[PDB]
């Protein structure tokens, strides 16, 4: 149908907008702490601690399969990256601190993305 196409154009444009948001969030992680999944070879107990692992490469795969239906789903995944880190790692670690800084800096980007998604529909 023509409607299914219209819908697919909106998803594609949402994907376009989320790709830009993703790039902006990932720039706030210059150390690349959150770039890839935590290695289960190197942290063999990880899944005993963290039930839903997440990272930027995994979000990117979902993004490019147009797997985010709305901004809320995408924020859920970004929040997992931060919250997983803040649980697994202690307060006095470079990892925990990297997550706090990502959260704080990401807030600004995500605030305007919400406005852009409501605005453009």
């Amino acid at each position: 149908s023509m409607e299914q196409v219209a819908m697919e154009l909106r998803l594609t444009e949402l994907t376009r907008l989320l790709r830009s948001v993703l790039d902006q969030l990932q720039d706030k992680d210059p150390a690349r702490i959150f770039a890839q999944p935590v290695s289960l070879k190197e942290v063999p107990d990880y899944l005993d601690h963290i039930k839903h692992p997440m990272d930027f490469a995994t979000m990117r795969k979902r993004l490019e399969a147009q797997g985010y239906k709305n901004l809320h789903e995408f924020e859920e995944d970004f929040d997992l990256i931060i919250d997983n880190c803040m649980k697994y790692n202690a307060r006095d670690t470079v990892f925990y601190r990297a997550a706090v800084r990502l959260r704080d800096q990401g807030g600004v980007v995500l605030r305007q993305a919400r406005r852009e998604v409501d605005s453009i529909g």
